[PDB]
């Protein structure tokens, strides 16, 4: 243990099936510094998307070392059906967080806090190849258990036959400029093809690219020739003003954006199969935007909706959650996929309120429950599994 040769037989995590039907999975770091008496290293931090973060109030855990070697470990219990992206945050430093008591539920702000300081020096996990840059300022790697849910599309991507394109969307409207990416599956009655909107599309344009599942999807026959839009949120200041249920946002779209959208390539104007697709605030605004303009956006995905906004510390309460309540809003011939994650608690449970409120039976909605968390891992095959759902009664055909 702890050799050259012992290393090579390591390319990341471990698994152990147990009796329960869940896994023992242990994670190896091996620390370039040597053993204790050379490496100054305090603290190797697994950070795991809610299993050891904020989203599970989880005591900070960090690895140890089998004495004499350069050896780090720490293993846990995971589901089988689990999905989620990991780092490690080995540091020098053994000064942000405070002691806990077995069994003491720690304060959430004080957990956010503590980890904003180590965060910016999280690394991937470099025994795993299948990394990438997780977007909030860190590369993290995926981890999946072997029951996790096949994801379609990534699972063969394929090279699509357009290429996605690039135009630049200044905003009058909104007073700002903003990329906003193009891809097209399909020359078939060009008319009839739907559009999706795809929010944060930085993100699925750049850190997890989106067509290869798309063009995948679509060769197969399990998505129709579409029109994709990946709309660029620019930065957190104005992704946390315009998503969050801002009009001008949605106003400025259908006057400003699809006009141009739609004299470089043509797209559907029937509501029933336009789909406005975001996660976290994303999912918000898309809901908001099929509640206040249906007849433009009759097709939502919500992963992972921010329901609790404007306060996150109460869950069940939400702005969206209350124009429903009384009756400004109503979700009347949309067709709504609502995700969300049994790791993302707060997120989870106010999504299980909105759901609540808004199932009549004037509208179709279909809930889908994630063995995973806040997570764009897991998101990435919900948002084409959600294409399909959205878009099921054209794909039959
Ligand atoms: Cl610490
Ligand atoms: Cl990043």
């Amino acid at each position: 243990t702890g050799s050259e040769a012992w290393w090579r037989t390591k390319t990341g995590p471990e698994w152990i099936r147990e009796k329960d039907g869940n896994y023992r999975v242990t994670f190896w770091w091996r620390d370039p510094q040597g053993n204790e008496t050379h490496s100054p290293i305090r603290r190797v931090w697994v950070y795991i998307t809610g299993v050891t973060d904020h989203h599970q109030n989880a005591q900070p855990q960090t690895m140890a070392r089998i004495a004499g070697t350069d050896v780090w470990r720490w293993s846990t219990a995971l589901s089988a059906n689990w999905r989620g992206s990991y780092c490690f945050i080995p540091t020098e430093r053994d000064d942000v967080f405070a002691a806990f008591a077995p069994g003491e539920t720690p304060d959430r702000n004080v957990l956010r806090e503590g980890w904003r300081q180590l965060l910016p020096q999280a690394i991937a996990d470099p025994l795993n190849s299948q990394s990438w840059r997780g977007g909030r300022g860190h590369a993290v790697s995926a981890l999946e258990m072997p029951d996790a849910p096949l994801q379609p599309g990534w699972d063969r991507p394929e090279t699509p036959y357009s290429p996605p394109l690039m135009m630049q969307w200044h905003s009058e409207r909104l007073g700002n400029s903003r990329r906003v990416w193009i891809l097209t599956t399909g020359d078939e009655a060009p008319e009839e093809r739907p559009l999706a909107i795809l929010l944060d599309g930085q993100f699925w344009a750049e850190n997890m690219p989106v067509w290869p599942a798309l063009a995948s999807l679509t060769h197969q026959r399990l998505l129709p020739g579409a029109v994709y839009l990946l709309i660029d949120a620019i930065d957190t200041q104005h992704r946390s003003q315009e998503l969050p249920c801002n009009a001008d946002f949605w106003l400025a779209v259908q006057q400003e954006l699809l006009p141009q959208v739609r004299a470089v390539t043509p797209f559907s104007d029937d509501a029933g199969r336009t789909v406005v697709a975001g996660q976290s605030f994303g999912g918000l605004s898309a809901l908001y935007a099929g509640l206040n303009w249906p007849t433009r956006f009759g097709c939502v995905l919500s992963q992972s909706g921010s329901f609790w906004w404007p306060h996150r510390i109460t869950p069940p309460e939400g702005e969206v959650i209350t124009r429903l309540k009384t009756g400004a809003l109503c979700a009347r011939g949309l067709r709504i996929v609502l995700e969300a994650g049994v790791r993302e608690p707060i997120v989870f449970q106010a999504n299980q309120a909105l759901y609540a409120q808004l199932n009549t039976s004037q509208q179709s909605i279909f809930w889908r429950q994630v063995d995973g968390g806040h997570d764009a891992l897991c998101w990435r095959g919900g948002l084409t599994q959600g294409l399909m759902l959205l878009w099921q009664p054209l794909i039959d055909t």
